[PDB]
Protein backbone atom coordinates (compact mmCIF):
# COMPACT_ATOMS: atom_id res chain seq x y z
CA UNK A 1 0.00 0.00 0.00
CA UNK A 2 1.43 3.34 -0.99
CA UNK A 3 2.08 5.85 1.33
CA UNK A 4 1.85 9.71 0.94
CA UNK A 5 3.59 11.83 3.70
CA UNK A 6 3.26 9.27 6.19
CA UNK A 7 -0.07 8.27 5.82
CA UNK A 8 -1.81 5.46 4.00
CA UNK A 9 -3.13 6.68 0.91
CA UNK A 10 -4.11 3.35 -0.96
CA UNK A 11 -5.77 3.43 -4.06
CA UNK A 12 -3.40 1.42 -6.30
CA UNK A 13 -2.77 -0.30 -8.99
CA UNK A 14 -4.83 1.70 -10.72
CA UNK A 15 -4.19 4.75 -9.52
CA UNK A 16 0.51 5.43 -9.38
CA UNK A 17 2.34 8.18 -8.89
CA UNK A 18 0.78 10.22 -6.06
CA UNK A 19 1.48 13.96 -5.91
CA UNK A 20 0.17 15.37 -2.93
CA UNK A 21 -1.94 18.34 -3.97
CA UNK A 22 -3.01 19.84 -0.78
CA UNK A 23 -5.69 18.96 1.90
CA UNK A 24 -9.74 19.27 1.85
CA UNK A 25 -12.85 18.39 2.68
CA UNK A 26 -11.84 15.15 4.93
CA UNK A 27 -7.86 15.36 4.90
CA UNK A 28 -5.75 14.33 2.37
CA UNK A 29 -6.15 14.81 -1.40
CA UNK A 30 -3.43 13.43 -4.05
CA UNK A 31 -2.88 13.26 -7.44
CA UNK A 32 -2.49 10.29 -9.20
CA UNK A 33 -1.92 9.04 -12.85
CA UNK A 34 -4.98 6.88 -13.87
CA UNK A 35 -3.69 3.71 -15.85
CA UNK A 36 -7.14 2.96 -17.23
CA UNK A 37 -8.39 6.71 -18.56
CA UNK A 38 -4.56 7.68 -19.25
CA UNK A 39 -4.57 11.23 -17.41
CA UNK A 40 -4.04 12.52 -14.08
CA UNK A 41 -6.45 12.42 -11.54
CA UNK A 42 -7.42 13.61 -8.37
CA UNK A 43 -8.03 11.44 -5.13
CA UNK A 44 -9.73 12.83 -2.18
CA UNK A 45 -9.16 10.44 1.08
CA UNK A 46 -12.24 9.99 3.80
CA UNK A 47 -12.19 8.40 6.68
CA UNK A 48 -15.91 9.46 8.20
CA UNK A 49 -17.06 6.44 10.24
CA UNK A 50 -16.02 6.99 13.86
CA UNK A 51 -18.27 10.43 13.34
CA UNK A 52 -22.20 10.65 12.63
CA UNK A 53 -21.82 14.28 11.37
CA UNK A 54 -18.66 12.96 9.36
CA UNK A 55 -20.86 10.19 8.02
CA UNK A 56 -24.05 12.16 7.23
CA UNK A 57 -21.91 14.79 4.83
CA UNK A 58 -20.04 11.66 3.21
CA UNK A 59 -23.21 9.79 2.12
CA UNK A 60 -24.99 13.55 1.32
CA UNK A 61 -22.17 14.12 -0.97
CA UNK A 62 -21.87 10.87 -2.50
CA UNK A 63 -25.58 10.51 -3.38
CA UNK A 64 -25.82 13.91 -4.39
CA UNK A 65 -22.60 13.94 -7.25
CA UNK A 66 -23.56 10.13 -8.34
CA UNK A 67 -27.02 10.83 -9.10
CA UNK A 68 -26.14 14.39 -11.01
CA UNK A 69 -24.93 14.68 -14.41
CA UNK A 70 -23.48 18.34 -15.42
CA UNK A 71 -20.38 20.26 -17.48
CA UNK A 72 -20.57 22.34 -14.20
CA UNK A 73 -20.64 19.78 -11.48
CA UNK A 74 -17.52 17.84 -10.46
CA UNK A 75 -18.86 14.70 -10.93
CA UNK A 76 -17.36 10.97 -9.22
CA UNK A 77 -15.14 8.63 -11.60
CA UNK A 78 -14.54 6.00 -9.61
CA UNK A 79 -14.61 5.27 -5.89
CA UNK A 80 -12.33 3.06 -3.74
CA UNK A 81 -13.08 1.11 -1.01
CA UNK A 82 -12.44 -2.56 0.63
CA UNK A 83 -14.93 -5.28 -0.46
CA UNK A 84 -16.71 -5.87 2.77
CA UNK A 85 -17.93 -3.38 5.49
CA UNK A 86 -15.89 -5.05 7.90
CA UNK A 87 -12.53 -4.15 6.11
CA UNK A 88 -13.72 -0.73 4.98
CA UNK A 89 -11.82 2.18 6.84
CA UNK A 90 -11.22 4.87 4.22
CA UNK A 91 -13.26 5.56 1.01
CA UNK A 92 -11.35 7.14 -1.90
CA UNK A 93 -12.88 9.47 -4.63
CA UNK A 94 -11.59 9.45 -8.08
CA UNK A 95 -12.31 13.12 -9.86
CA UNK A 96 -11.12 14.87 -12.57
CA UNK A 97 -8.48 16.38 -11.95
CA UNK A 98 -8.77 20.73 -11.76
CA UNK A 99 -5.32 22.46 -11.37
CA UNK A 100 -6.75 24.96 -9.40
CA UNK A 101 -9.88 26.67 -7.80
CA UNK A 102 -11.63 31.07 -7.43
CA UNK A 103 -9.85 31.14 -4.02
CA UNK A 104 -6.06 30.26 -5.23
CA UNK A 105 -6.75 32.15 -8.54
CA UNK A 106 -8.39 35.52 -6.59
CA UNK A 107 -5.61 34.83 -4.41
CA UNK A 108 -3.06 35.91 -7.01
CA UNK A 109 -4.80 36.45 -10.86
CA UNK A 110 -6.48 39.90 -11.82
CA UNK A 111 -9.64 38.51 -13.76
CA UNK A 112 -10.60 40.23 -16.84
CA UNK A 113 -13.86 41.22 -17.36
CA UNK A 114 -14.34 38.19 -20.06
CA UNK A 115 -12.98 35.81 -17.36
CA UNK A 116 -15.62 37.10 -15.02
CA UNK A 117 -18.31 36.56 -17.32
CA UNK A 118 -17.54 33.42 -18.32
CA UNK A 119 -17.13 31.67 -14.58
CA UNK A 120 -20.14 33.66 -13.75
CA UNK A 121 -21.57 32.16 -16.72
CA UNK A 122 -20.52 28.61 -15.65
CA UNK A 123 -22.02 28.81 -11.99
CA UNK A 124 -24.82 29.90 -13.15
CA UNK A 125 -25.31 26.97 -15.64
CA UNK A 126 -24.15 24.50 -12.94
CA UNK A 127 -26.97 26.06 -10.41
CA UNK A 128 -30.05 25.62 -12.58
CA UNK A 129 -28.94 22.16 -13.28
CA UNK A 130 -28.73 22.03 -9.22
CA UNK A 131 -31.87 23.82 -8.24
CA UNK A 132 -33.63 22.29 -11.27
CA UNK A 133 -33.11 18.80 -8.98
CA UNK A 134 -34.93 20.87 -5.51
CA UNK A 135 -31.65 21.02 -3.92
CA UNK A 136 -29.61 23.73 -2.71
CA UNK A 137 -25.73 23.70 -2.60
CA UNK A 138 -25.78 25.84 0.78
CA UNK A 139 -21.63 26.44 0.54
CA UNK A 140 -20.72 28.21 -2.56
CA UNK A 141 -17.86 30.57 -2.17
CA UNK A 142 -14.71 30.44 -4.49
CA UNK A 143 -12.53 27.43 -2.81
CA UNK A 144 -15.99 25.42 -3.86
CA UNK A 145 -15.49 26.23 -7.59
CA UNK A 146 -12.91 24.10 -9.11
CA UNK A 147 -11.18 25.35 -12.40
CA UNK A 148 -8.72 23.31 -15.05
CA UNK A 149 -6.06 24.61 -17.18
CA UNK A 150 -8.62 25.79 -19.54
CA UNK A 151 -10.98 27.97 -17.30
CA UNK A 152 -13.85 24.76 -17.44
CA UNK A 153 -15.69 25.48 -13.76
CA UNK A 154 -17.22 23.12 -11.21
CA UNK A 155 -19.02 23.34 -8.93
CA UNK A 156 -18.17 20.93 -5.99
CA UNK A 157 -18.53 20.04 -1.88
CA UNK A 158 -22.13 19.06 -1.46
CA UNK A 159 -21.54 17.94 2.24
CA UNK A 160 -24.04 21.07 3.44
CA UNK A 161 -26.86 20.19 0.38
CA UNK A 162 -30.14 20.10 1.38
CA UNK A 163 -33.45 18.98 -0.80
CA UNK A 164 -35.63 22.43 -0.86
CA UNK A 165 -38.21 22.88 1.88
CA UNK A 166 -39.40 26.66 1.45
CA UNK A 167 -42.81 25.89 4.55
CA UNK A 168 -40.13 25.23 6.88
CA UNK A 169 -37.76 27.93 6.32
CA UNK A 170 -38.53 30.07 9.42
CA UNK A 171 -36.64 30.28 12.27
CA UNK A 172 -35.61 32.61 14.96
CA UNK A 173 -33.60 35.71 15.34
CA UNK A 174 -29.60 34.36 15.70
CA UNK A 175 -30.00 31.02 14.71
CA UNK A 176 -26.80 29.27 14.70
CA UNK A 177 -26.02 28.32 11.05
CA UNK A 178 -23.18 25.85 9.35
CA UNK A 179 -22.20 27.56 6.09
CA UNK A 180 -19.49 29.80 5.22
CA UNK A 181 -19.84 33.01 7.13
CA UNK A 182 -18.72 35.59 4.67
CA UNK A 183 -21.05 34.08 1.85
CA UNK A 184 -24.20 33.51 4.16
CA UNK A 185 -26.85 36.06 2.88
CA UNK A 186 -28.49 38.60 5.79
CA UNK A 187 -31.64 36.69 6.08
CA UNK A 188 -29.64 33.90 7.79
CA UNK A 189 -28.84 36.03 10.74
CA UNK A 190 -32.61 36.86 11.39
CA UNK A 191 -35.31 34.08 10.21
CA UNK A 192 -34.06 31.66 7.79
CA UNK A 193 -33.11 28.26 8.26
CA UNK A 194 -31.09 28.87 4.61
CA UNK A 195 -33.88 26.26 3.07
CA UNK A 196 -34.54 27.85 -0.19
CA UNK A 197 -33.14 28.27 -3.47
CA UNK A 198 -32.68 32.60 -2.63
CA UNK A 199 -29.83 31.25 -0.04
CA UNK A 200 -27.86 30.06 -3.23
CA UNK A 201 -27.84 33.09 -5.23
CA UNK A 202 -26.56 35.64 -2.13
CA UNK A 203 -23.83 33.06 -2.18
CA UNK A 204 -23.22 33.73 -5.62
CA UNK A 205 -23.52 37.69 -5.80
CA UNK A 206 -21.03 37.24 -3.12
CA UNK A 207 -18.60 35.97 -4.94
CA UNK A 208 -19.42 38.15 -8.68
CA UNK A 209 -18.43 40.75 -6.25
CA UNK A 210 -15.19 39.23 -5.11
CA UNK A 211 -14.37 38.13 -8.51
CA UNK A 212 -14.83 41.98 -9.36
CA UNK A 213 -12.35 43.48 -6.61
CA UNK A 214 -10.68 40.03 -5.87
CA UNK A 215 -11.44 40.73 -1.64
CA UNK A 216 -14.86 39.38 0.02
CA UNK A 217 -17.39 41.79 -0.40
CA UNK A 218 -18.60 41.45 3.38
CA UNK A 219 -15.49 39.75 5.66
CA UNK A 220 -17.54 39.63 8.86
CA UNK A 221 -15.01 38.20 12.11
CA UNK A 222 -18.45 36.34 13.47
CA UNK A 223 -21.80 35.56 13.57
CA UNK A 224 -23.47 39.64 14.15
CA UNK A 225 -20.45 41.15 12.26
CA UNK A 226 -21.53 39.55 9.12
CA UNK A 227 -24.95 41.21 9.02
CA UNK A 228 -22.62 44.94 10.26
CA UNK A 229 -20.47 44.19 7.00
CA UNK A 230 -24.39 43.44 4.61
CA UNK A 231 -26.15 46.30 5.75
CA UNK A 232 -22.89 48.95 5.89
CA UNK A 233 -22.87 48.17 2.20
CA UNK A 234 -26.92 47.47 1.20
CA UNK A 235 -27.80 50.78 3.58
CA UNK A 236 -31.00 50.06 6.12
CA UNK A 237 -33.48 47.80 4.90
CA UNK A 238 -36.61 49.81 3.85
CA UNK A 239 -39.83 49.51 5.62
CA UNK A 240 -41.60 47.25 3.12
CA UNK A 241 -38.27 44.54 3.44
CA UNK A 242 -39.30 45.19 7.31
CA UNK A 243 -42.70 44.25 7.52
CA UNK A 244 -41.51 41.13 6.01
CA UNK A 245 -39.45 40.02 8.87
CA UNK A 246 -42.47 39.06 11.55
CA UNK A 247 -40.10 38.19 14.07
CA UNK A 248 -40.03 40.43 17.13
CA UNK A 249 -36.28 39.86 17.95
CA UNK A 250 -34.56 40.29 14.32
CA UNK A 251 -36.91 43.55 13.61
CA UNK A 252 -36.73 44.98 16.20
CA UNK A 253 -32.52 44.49 16.24
CA UNK A 254 -32.79 45.87 12.76
CA UNK A 255 -34.64 48.79 14.30
CA UNK A 256 -32.72 49.61 17.00
CA UNK A 257 -29.49 50.66 14.07
CA UNK A 258 -28.79 53.75 13.39
CA UNK A 259 -29.82 54.66 9.68
CA UNK A 260 -27.06 53.48 6.94
CA UNK A 261 -27.33 54.65 3.44
CA UNK A 262 -26.66 52.10 0.27
CA UNK A 263 -22.90 52.37 -1.03
CA UNK A 264 -23.80 52.90 -5.05
CA UNK A 265 -21.90 49.63 -6.49
CA UNK A 266 -20.20 51.68 -8.94
CA UNK A 267 -18.09 53.74 -6.20
CA UNK A 268 -17.48 49.79 -4.51
CA UNK A 269 -16.36 49.02 -8.02
CA UNK A 270 -15.12 51.94 -10.29
CA UNK A 271 -13.57 49.55 -12.81
CA UNK A 272 -16.67 47.05 -13.45
CA UNK A 273 -19.06 46.52 -16.15
CA UNK A 274 -22.21 48.49 -15.77
CA UNK A 275 -24.16 45.33 -16.71
CA UNK A 276 -22.38 43.73 -13.97
CA UNK A 277 -23.40 45.81 -11.67
CA UNK A 278 -26.98 45.50 -12.52
CA UNK A 279 -27.16 41.86 -12.09
CA UNK A 280 -24.97 41.98 -9.36
CA UNK A 281 -27.61 44.39 -7.16
CA UNK A 282 -30.36 41.75 -8.22
CA UNK A 283 -28.50 39.18 -6.35
CA UNK A 284 -27.71 41.22 -3.71
CA UNK A 285 -31.27 41.92 -2.90
CA UNK A 286 -32.21 41.99 1.44
CA UNK A 287 -35.36 40.97 0.67
CA UNK A 288 -34.67 36.70 -0.69
CA UNK A 289 -38.34 37.52 -2.17
CA UNK A 290 -37.37 40.09 -4.42
CA UNK A 291 -33.89 38.37 -5.17
CA UNK A 292 -33.13 37.48 -8.57
CA UNK A 293 -33.54 33.57 -9.56
CA UNK A 294 -31.20 31.80 -11.13
CA UNK A 295 -33.20 31.31 -14.64
CA UNK A 296 -33.45 35.12 -14.83
CA UNK A 297 -30.09 35.72 -14.08
CA UNK A 298 -28.39 33.70 -16.79
CA UNK A 299 -31.65 35.69 -19.18
CA UNK A 300 -29.96 38.91 -17.85
CA UNK A 301 -27.67 41.12 -20.25
CA UNK A 302 -24.66 41.11 -18.39
CA UNK A 303 -24.79 37.12 -19.63
CA UNK A 304 -26.24 37.99 -23.37
CA UNK A 305 -22.64 36.41 -25.05
CA UNK A 306 -23.76 32.99 -23.75
CA UNK A 307 -27.08 32.51 -22.76
CA UNK A 308 -28.97 29.99 -24.35
CA UNK A 309 -31.62 28.33 -22.20
CA UNK A 310 -31.39 24.95 -24.71
CA UNK A 311 -27.94 24.51 -23.57
CA UNK A 312 -28.82 25.30 -20.09
CA UNK A 313 -29.86 21.43 -18.89
CA UNK A 314 -32.13 20.62 -15.83
CA UNK A 315 -32.18 17.55 -13.87
CA UNK A 316 -34.43 14.84 -14.85
CA UNK A 317 -36.10 14.62 -11.75
CA UNK A 318 -36.16 16.05 -8.14
CA UNK A 319 -33.68 14.39 -5.95
CA UNK A 320 -35.09 13.00 -2.63
CA UNK A 321 -33.26 11.71 0.46
CA UNK A 322 -34.78 7.90 0.95
CA UNK A 323 -34.53 8.21 5.34
CA UNK A 324 -33.70 11.69 6.87
CA UNK A 325 -30.13 11.51 7.48
CA UNK A 326 -29.89 13.55 10.40
CA UNK A 327 -31.08 10.73 12.84
CA UNK A 328 -29.48 7.65 11.47
CA UNK A 329 -27.07 5.71 13.50
CA UNK A 330 -22.97 5.72 12.21
CA UNK A 331 -23.49 2.19 11.82
CA UNK A 332 -26.76 2.08 9.44
CA UNK A 333 -24.87 4.98 7.87
CA UNK A 334 -21.02 3.39 7.36
CA UNK A 335 -23.52 0.41 5.85
CA UNK A 336 -25.41 2.91 3.16
CA UNK A 337 -21.76 4.63 2.24
CA UNK A 338 -20.88 0.98 1.58
CA UNK A 339 -23.97 0.58 -0.88
CA UNK A 340 -24.08 3.65 -2.30
CA UNK A 341 -20.21 3.34 -3.38
CA UNK A 342 -20.93 -0.75 -4.71
CA UNK A 343 -21.49 0.36 -8.67
CA UNK A 344 -17.45 0.88 -8.25
CA UNK A 345 -16.71 -2.92 -7.47
CA UNK A 346 -15.55 -5.96 -9.79
C1 LIG B 1 -14.51 20.82 -3.86
C2 LIG B 1 -13.71 21.67 -2.88
C3 LIG B 1 -12.22 21.55 -3.07
O1 LIG B 1 -11.71 20.55 -3.56
N1 LIG B 1 -11.51 22.64 -2.68
C4 LIG B 1 -10.17 22.69 -2.26
C5 LIG B 1 -9.64 21.68 -1.47
C6 LIG B 1 -8.34 21.76 -1.07
C7 LIG B 1 -7.58 22.84 -1.47
N2 LIG B 1 -8.06 23.83 -2.23
C8 LIG B 1 -9.34 23.75 -2.61
C1 LIG C 1 -6.58 19.88 -2.20
C2 LIG C 1 -7.06 20.16 -3.37
C3 LIG C 1 -8.05 19.37 -4.11
O1 LIG C 1 -8.91 18.70 -3.51
N1 LIG C 1 -7.97 19.42 -5.46
C4 LIG C 1 -8.86 18.89 -6.41
C5 LIG C 1 -10.11 18.39 -6.07
C6 LIG C 1 -10.91 17.89 -7.06
C7 LIG C 1 -10.46 17.91 -8.36
N2 LIG C 1 -9.27 18.40 -8.72
C8 LIG C 1 -8.48 18.87 -7.75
Amino acid sequence: PEMVRGQVFDVGPRYTNLSYIGEGAYGMVCSAYDNVNKVRVAIKKISPFEHQTYCQRTLREIKILLRFRHENIIGINDIIRAPTIEQMKDVYIVQDLMETDLYKLLKTQHLSNDHICYFLYQILRGLKYIHSANVLHRDLKPSNLLLNTTCDLKICDFGLARVADPDHDHTGFLTEYVATRWYRAPEIMLNSKGYTKSIDIWSVGCILAEMLSNRPIFPGKHYLDQLNHILGILGSPSQEDLNCIINLKARNYLLSLPHKNKVPWNRLFPNADSKALDLLDKMLTFNPHKRIEVEQALAHPYLEQYYDPSDEPIAEAPFKFDMELDDLPKEKLKELIFEETARFQP
